[PDB]
């Protein structure tokens, strides 16, 4: 509360560490459905159904330009990518299975790096 502060968790490396995780996600062989925004003109239904589209390229631009206030807002965008994928793709499709694999990959890196 006023003038009473919990000890300072060192966040000085968070930017560099999120960037490393994002590089590893970008270079995974199952990253291909997630590298660019879904094309809203060519994919019927996507625009109306998926209220907040997200992809790896958009996260990388946000991260390079100071648009994440902290490491948690970065993790929320990564999870948004896989939540959108589960919303629109069958589990037993190539893109559905890719999304489950990538989510697993991300959450292990997240816990190993920060928890």
């Amino acid at each position: 509360s006023m003038s009473v502060k919990k000890p300072k968790r060192d966040d000085s490396k968070d930017l560099a560490l999120c960037s490393m995780i994002l590089t590893e996600m970008e270079t995974h062989e199952d990253a291909w459905p997630f590298l660019l925004p879904v094309n809203l003109k060519l994919v019927p239904g996507y625009k109306k159904v998926i209220k907040k589209p997200m992809d790896f390229s958009t996260i990388r631009e946000k991260l390079s330009s100071g648009q994440y206030p902290n490491l948690e807002t970065f993790a929320l965008d990564v999870r948004l990518v896989f939540d959108n994928c589960e919303t629109f793709n069958e589990d037993d499709s190539d893109i559905g299975r890719a999304g489950h694999n990538m989510r697993k990959y991300f959450e292990k890196k997240w816990t190993d790096t920060f928890k």
